[PDB]
């Protein structure tokens, strides 16, 4: 079990760490169909998204992945800094696998 | 896969964007019968919904559904700043399909 | 499709709107069998309920009568000023349908 | 309908009413196996818990009881002041079945 | 039933109390599949996780992690001080079992 996000995003291929230490600058939810996903940016530019829950995930992913829309809702409305990203980078915006805060 | 809402909103018929800048000035919510759904304002008098959910609600739509008035109540009483509203504009009040808040 | 809190309580028999404007000064909330409720209060008295799940309801108004509660609690945790209420006036306490915030 | 939570207390069996008036001191909560419970207790010593959900509870109650595990928690966080709980006596620490919040 | 963490933890096998007496510094948060997890950590430099639901987990656990998740979130968030974690020691990292905050 990993201790850590870095940990954690070793496990796979084809995911990378982002460290932005900065608050999210823009938070963007959408409910349309087959587009059920969030979008964020930073001020440096960089964009990620939580995926479209598929048949790709399953139930156990789905569930987490709504915790994970929570988690930057909130994470955008307090101005809490994320200290890293673990994002899939074969897709387009990348995609978040985990999230850290810290300071 | 869009990265922001501008386009992902041009991936859809009978959608527009709406750019506001500005908080949310009035949150309305109801759940009698049949009018199960949020109504915002803004202070320039646009008005929109989040629709009562129906059958032409899909799979995952349904959670994004509640979300959306999760996100737009805690938007409400935070005062964040609503950039941009994806509608759908065959409804009145028109209804929302995404939100962007950038500060 | 109403487009305000004024509007939509106008299609349902024995409802009234009672404009508070005016935060809620107490929240009473229960989990004992049968009375699964929620009570609020305001300075000048009045005293309203979010009813008990019954038979009165039909299966689109479950979530929304969770929500409702939800509300109510973050409201007055917030001291966020309530403009209206629309009521059952034909229970007691009046039982609440919809809500509305602004300023 | 009782208009209150002392009403509401009277209306069932081995309950009681605690005035409390203050704050909570501390928050416990417990995902252990049999122990999925929360505990709160107040700065002279009271102590009350919300109870694992059995087969004393009916079906309506389950949804009741994780909300007011909701509540516990952020009122702790939020420091909002208690008036008043009612209580099942017949318990050790007392279970809560009612909360009243006031400013 | 036990009316503290310390004596519920005292219920079970393989567990121990941790005392930080102090705010959360960092959380973590993943989505990805069958690692739908938390990692909290303190200055002290302890480290500790909400274990991935499945298995060792009956019906009622599986609601309480997700909660539990939702607690260390909030808690993050408002600095709040955590009293003692009852966690599982034969688990690396060490896995919550309870929470107790006090303020």
């Amino acid at each position: 079990t990993p201790q850590n996000i870095t940990d954690l995003c070793a496990e796979y291929h084809n995911t990378q760490i982002h460290t932005l230490n900065d608050k999210i600058f823009s938070y963007t939810e959408s409910l349309a169909g087959k587009r059920e996903m969030a979008i964020i940016t930073f001020k440096n530019g960089a964009t990620f998204q939580v995926e479209v829950p598929g048949s790709q995930h399953i139930d156990s992913q789905k569930k987490a992945i709504e915790r994970m829309k929570d988690t930057l809702r909130i994470a955008y409305l307090t101005e809490a800094k994320v200290e890293k990203l673990c994002v899939w980078n074969n897709k387009t915006p990348h995609a978040i696998a985990a999230i850290s805060m810290a300071n």
